[PDB]
């Protein structure tokens, strides 16, 4: 670089120099025709306005050397075109007269006389004194030394020297406006700007210039003069169209010659010819006015380097504009040094021994190549790239060089743009997730007084801040809309055993209490109209709705909590705020809730139902509910849609004013436990992000780090940004780092952006010296990249599955490691995530195959890496270690070596056998429940023990729990083995939010489901064993015997961080079955149980009259089989009663049906099929059912269809009658037209359809969507064709 121009690292010059032609009369006449094809000029277009603001002159017309007023040109380019075309044909008609085209057409014509003649003619001067001197006779100069011709202001004779006037090159135009994208004319338009001095040898030139002022500089075209050996000299004219500078006249030509040569070098091809091998001028006289710091000196340097094949890493616009020039000039006038060893001298033009150019061979006089001046540079051109709109991901590579940690952040502070304001983005995407709990007679009777109380810091301000921050960043639509849709759909699916159907039929007088208007313009709650339209599957439209509330607009206004006169409704929905009435506390709110419950209790008619909203679930409220409402209903539900981290809840009641003995149950207890735990975790995590719309300056935990260099220089010693980028890399390494290179305010600037997280800054805590980076990746950048706008949360789509899976994995290891633990990690990635996860005082070992990239010489505490296999042998004895890990590795390892999961596991055990470790962590491809398939993400074969990842495209093996367990039991008879659960925890998500990794609900759910088959094994080599005895299936007795204890010791079972039971109180134990026995002979305890939920329970033990807790192994229960078979009789009740069929199902699974419409699950009509009791399902039969498939799905857990997704292929195989009346409805929103034995009758879903006189419509539509009615067709064949 020379003061601000990162050059290329490759030199390139043209090779083949185009042969010369000589001008002939026929050429002159030809060009003077100004034909559409070839004009003697060229248009100059503007690069912003796309308008014409100048014209480039060629030969002839290079003698336009007076004031432009004497010429009297028109003011529009296209107008000027025709003007000149009309003016010059006169000159044609004249010139061809004196020299007839018979015997003059091919005659050697002097160009000087021609250009001067056309100048005189356009200036209305005496232009008949040149025609006798129009052709050549002996010399292109010798003749013109003769006659004292027309106005010598063109050209004079000064001995043997011909002093001519430099013709103008550019012709300015009225549209010229000095805009950037105007083209710069380089002072080649004003009256006189230079002077040419022509002769035959350069010696007489030196003689003539021994006497004439050289205070302007004297230029030379050593390579190939435009018409002959000549010197040049520019005047006092100055440039002004390059603000803020003022360029001198000579500097203008030098600046041209520099930039055409730079442009020319790039386009070089070893066969492509070119007019001139060199273009850059070279000063020959007057250097005594050029200072070592003037602009002119630097341009003299640049002309040398350009001549020497140097190329510009900067792009070069094809049509030069003002802003580019000014930028490139400011680029020179910066601080720096003429780094390269090329230095000017008055004598000649010198050439590097290795220069691409071949002018030494070409010319004879002027160039002197050196043998001791070598530019050891690889030779080629530059790669012509276009621009790039969005910034580019980059990966720095590290070198062994080190630096001072304190120097890094010092330079970062000296460089960064902070503080500045990002755009926050969205933490969360996707739709909402729904949770519910129903009443069951079978559970343990929990009382009101032992349900979890709300947190007490729940109102203290920072929590409120967290709740605000989470809610602001939620990608979702109308919240009141989505919640109400969720609750209504789940409300139309609660059956009365006493009558085998929903408490929620249609036409039910429905009261919406709390009808907030909503400033969206609908003036109403945004679900009523979709409801009555029946635009919801599973929600039949009602009769009417009455909207009462404080801010209603389409209904009536009242404060509900106190009496108000109204009629009786059958269903009462509530969405009443309770943070409004009653002052700011919790007991007044508790009283509001009772008031609301009683008011709703009165509004509903006997047998109705109602939903209420609860802002704050506190204990005495359920106390009241239990002793005041529960004995007055038939069933109840609790529902929680999750759209923002809060504690909102919905409580639903059925069969009002009918007596029962309903009380809270086990499931309520567990649900409340999770419904508080999830909240607490999410609130903690959310309380760490910077505030919505903040100002990141470096102190914030999460920030958009960024540093930029103006006029970057890379090739030579920098020591300036080499630390600058390295500091930022050490700040935020291992996270995606993006770059841009562009120009701002004339300075060529490079910008780096990235993001900082607790883990990223935890990695920094482990260094001692500062690792350094190889910049070779960057000086090669010859393209141009637009910058961008900082966004903290960058992702716009939602996190992918497997990244989230890896995060949820690594949370386990990052939690399970304390300070000082000596760590041996297997499968360690080259990027070494671990160096960013563990504390900064624990030694680690990288055990992998591929070489890493992490540095070696900067690590404060021990850190080792290896190049070998962890399935291999004979490397173990030399390695210290306490916690040994393997994550997302062994399945691929076994697949690669063509090895089975069993053999791979056993070999890993063998390798760890003769080690010295203490605890093992291993991800294991092995199920945890009934084998199923996750659609499109993980498909599982039960013939060969193989998983498949389609997005990854690979077939891998697995094994089984009991098979693996014995192998672990073998090498360690003291092995306590646990299977840490995850598919309820959310703490792991903190490994995302704290570096702006946007999350989606679906991406979460699939991660749990994928984890139920890729669990993590936590093995302690000297824990206390646990032996599994009975059959571990829900609905089955289980048995455990736990040795090595005393009769005064306790056990506690946990489940989702709940407490299933403890031994001290056998009775009030929340699980269906407990037993507890002790063997005083052997000291062996015995617990013999029954569970009710598939998944993982954990047993922990309490020893002594002390608070100390031991952690025994956990165990897994699994749900009964997912297998289904069904009986279909032969007679079909095409009437209203409908056929009834047998569906053999193990009773634990509760069943409903669905349909897939447009790829989307829709709820089947509860009026269509009826389950009831063995098991029997009722169905009303229709032709429509032929053209839609139907699925039996399962809803017992939180998810649906995960275990049982059974299509009813039997249904799409029915044989219609013809002698029988029929139900019939349209299949879908498409356009089906009926046919009776292939004869169209009418068209379902058609504009202007008319009902037949023999058809008939039915009271309650059997359709899957309540809008579409259902008709009665009289007997016959009915065929429908899609269109």
């Amino acid at each position: 670089n020379v003061w601000g121009v990162r050059l290329a690292d490759s030199l390139s010059s043209p090779t083949i120099e185009t042969r010369t032609r000589q001008y002939t009369l026929h050429d002159l006449c030809s060009d003077l025709d100004a034909n559409p094809g070839r004009e003697p000029w060229k248009p100059l277009r503007n690069q912003r306005t796309n308008n014409i603001v100048a014209v480039q002159l060629f030969r002839p017309l290079q003698g336009l050397v007076l004031d432009t007023q004497l010429y009297g040109f028109p003011g529009a380019f296209d107008d000027w075109e025709r003007f000149m075309r009309e003016k010059l044909r006169v000159l044609k008609y004249e010139v061809l007269r004196i020299y007839p085209i018979s015997n003059y057409s091919n005659e050697h014509v002097n160009v000087f006389v021609a250009n001067a003649l056309v100048g005189a003619f356009l200036s209305n001067q005496a232009f008949y004194d040149l025609l006798p001197l129009l052709i050549i006779n002996d010399t292109m100069i010798g003749d013109l030394l003769g006659t004292g011709a027309s106005l010598s202001q063109f050209f004079q004779s000064h001995g043997d020297v011909l002093e001519v006037a430099a013709g103008r090159k550019y012709l300015q135009m009225e549209n010229y406006s000095n805009d950037d994208d105007d083209p710069p004319l380089f002072a080649k338009d004003l009256s006189d700007y230079a002077k040419a001095f022509y002769s035959d040898t350069y010696e007489v030139l030196d003689r003539f210039f021994w006497t004439h002022d050289s205070s302007a500089g004297v230029l030379v075209h050593y390579d190939k003069p435009t018409n002959g050996h000549h010197y040049l000299l520019g005047t006092l004219t100055q440039m002004v169209s390059a603000p803020p500078y003022i360029i001198n006249a000579t500097d203008a030509m030098l600046l041209e010659s520099c930039l055409e040569q730079f442009s020319a070098n790039v386009r070089a091809r070893p066969a492509q010819p070119v007019t001139r091998l060199d273009q850059c001028y070279h000063l020959r006289w007057g250097a005594q006015y050029v200072g070592e710091d003037s602009l002119t000196y630097r341009l003299g340097v640049l002309s040398l380097l350009a001549t020497n094949g140097y190329q510009l890493a900067r792009p070069i616009p094809r049509q030069l504009t003002n802003r580019w020039l000014s930028s490139f000039v400011s680029q020179i006038m910066s601080d720096g040094v003429n780094e390269t060893p090329l230095w000017p001298q008055e004598r000649y033009v010198q050439i590097a021994y290795d220069s691409p150019s071949v002018v030494d061979g070409a010319t004879q006089y002027g160039y002197v190549r050196k043998n001791q001046l070598r530019l050891g540079m690889r030779i080629s051109a530059l790669q012509s790239l276009s621009d790039t709109p969005s910034p580019v991901q980059w990966l720095p590579q590290y070198t062994i060089d080190q630096a001072a940690m304190d120097e890094g952040d010092l330079m970062v502070s000296r460089l960064t743009q902070l503080p500045l304001r990002p755009d926050y983005g969205n933490i969360w995407v996707g739709d909402a997730l729904s949770y519910y709990v129903d009443y069951n007679r079978s559970h343990r009777v929990v009382l009101s007084s032992e349900l979890p109380q709300l947190p007490d810091t729940y109102f203290d301000g920072d929590e409120q801040y967290g709740r605000s921050l989470f809610s602001l960043a939620r990608k979702i639509g109308d919240r009141s809309l989505v919640k109400d849709t969720a609750v209504l759909k789940h409300a139309y699916q609660a059956i009365d055993p006493n009558t085998g159907k929903e408490y929620l039929r249609s036409g039910q007088s429905v009261a919406y209490f709390g009808a907030s208007a909503g400033h969206s313009g609908a003036d109403q709650p945004l679900v009523i109209e979709p409801w009555i339209q029946g635009k919801i599957s599973g929600v039949p439209p009602p009769s009417s709705v009455r909207q009462f509330g404080y801010d209603v607009a389409r209904g009536a206004i009242v404060d509900l909590a106190r009496p108000f006169p109204s009629g009786d409704y059958q269903f009462v929905y509530s969405d009443v705020d309770q943070v409004v009435d009653g002052h700011d506390d919790l007991s007044i709110s508790s009283g509001l809730v009772e008031s609301l419950l009683s008011s709703c209790m009165h509004a509903t008619a006997p047998g109705g139902s109602f939903v209420v909203k609860i802002n704050f679930p506190t204990r005495p409220v359920w106390h009241y509910i239990e002793q005041k409402i529960l004995p007055n209903i038939t069933s109840y539900m609790l529902i929680k849609p999750f759209v923002t981290n809060n504690v909102e809840l919905f409580f639903v009641a059925f069969g009002v004013h009918q007596h029962s003995s309903l009380t809270w149950t086990s499931g309520v207890y567990f649900f409340l436990v999770d419904h508080f735990y999830r909240y607490e975790t999410l609130s903690t995590i959310s309380r760490q992000l910077p505030s919505f719309g903040y100002v990141d300056d470096g102190s914030s935990v999460t920030g958009i780090e960024t540093i930029s260099i103006e006029n970057p220089g890379f090739s030579n010693m920098t020591q300036a940004a080499r630390i600058g980028i390295s500091g930022l890399c050490a700040n935020v390494g291992n996270a995606r780092k993006s770059i841009a290179i562009y120009e701002s305010h004339g300075a060529r600037v490079l910008t780096i952006t990235s993001r900082r997280s607790p883990a990223s800054a935890r990695r920094k805590s482990r260094l001692r010296y500062l690792p350094l980076i190889d910049p070779r990746s960057l000086e090669v950048q010859a393209r141009t990249i637009l910058p961008a706008d900082p966004v903290l949360f960058e992702n716009v789509s939602g996190a992918s599955p497997h990244v989230c899976l890896t995060m949820m994995y690594n949370f386990e290891v990052s939690s399970a490691v304390y300070d000082g633990d000596v760590v041996l990690d297997l499968g360690t990635g080259p990027e070494a995530k671990i160096l960013e996860l563990i504390p900064a005082t624990s030694p680690v070992t990288c055990v992998d195959i591929r070489p890493t990239a992490q540095p070696s010489g900067c690590w404060n505490v021990r850190t080792t890496f290896l190049e070998l296999d962890y399935l291999s042998d004979g490397w173990i004895t030399g390695v210290r270690g306490d916690i040994v890990t393997c994550m997302l590795s062994l399945g691929a390892a076994a697949a690669g070596k063509s090895m089975t999961f069993d053999a791979a596991f056993q070999q890993l055990i063998k390798v760890l056998s003769k080690s010295t470790a203490n605890v093992v962590l291993v991800q294991v491809n092995c199920p945890t429940d009934v084998v199923r398939s996750i659609k499109g993400y993980l498909e599982i074969d039960s013939t060969n023990k193989r998983y498949r990842f389609p997005k990854f495209g690979r077939d891998e093996p697995y094994s089984d729990m009991d098979a693996l367990e014995k192998i672990c039991r073998t090498a360690w008879p003291n092995c306590s083995i646990t299977w840490v659960p995850l598919s309820y925890d959310l703490r792991w998500t903190r490994l995302a939010l704290l570096e702006s990794t946007t999350l989606s609900s679906a991406s979460i759910r699939i991660a749990e489901l994928m984890y139920k088959y890729m669990p993590i094994m936590r093995i302690d080599i000297h824990g206390l064993p646990m032996e599994k005895r009975g059959n571990f299936i829900v609905g089955q007795n289980c048995s455990l015997v736990i040795p090595g204890f005393n009769a005064q010791d306790v056990f506690n079972c946990y489940f989702n961080s709940a407490l299933a039971f403890s031994t001290e109180d056998v009775n009030a134990a929340m699980i269906p079955q407990v037993s507890a026995q002790f063997d005083a002979t052997k000291g062996e305890w015995t617990l013999d149980m029954v569970f009710s939920d598939a998944g993982i329970y954990t047993m922990q033990a309490l020893v002594g009259s002390n608070a100390n807790p031991v952690s025994l192994g956990s165990f897994v229960v699994d749900s009964p089989d997912v297998d289904i078979t069904d009986a279909w009789p032969a007679q079909l009740d095409f009437t209203i009663a409908g056929t009834d069929v047998d569906i053999t199902v193990n009773p634990y699974y509760r069943l409903m049906t669905f349909v897939r419409i447009d790829g989307q699950w829709q709820i089947a009509n509860p009026d269509k099929f009826q389950f009831f009791s063995t098991l029997v399902m009722n169905v009303k039969l229709d032709i429509a059912d032929k053209y839609l498939l139907y699925y039996i799905r399962d809803v017992q857990s939180r998810d649906v269809g995960f275990y049982i997704q059974h299509p009813l292929q039997l249904l799409n195989t029915i044989t219609l009658p013809t002698n029988e009346d029929l139900f019939l409805s349209a299949p879908d929103m498409r356009e089906w037209a009926v046919k009776e034995s292939g004869n169209t009758i009418c068209i379902l879903n058609s504009q202007g359809f008319v009902l037949p006189q023999d058809w008939d419509v039915l009271t309650d539509t059997i359709s899957w969507s309540p809008s579409i009615p259902t008709y009665i067709v009289p007997p016959g064949d009915y065929t429908l064709t899609p269109l």
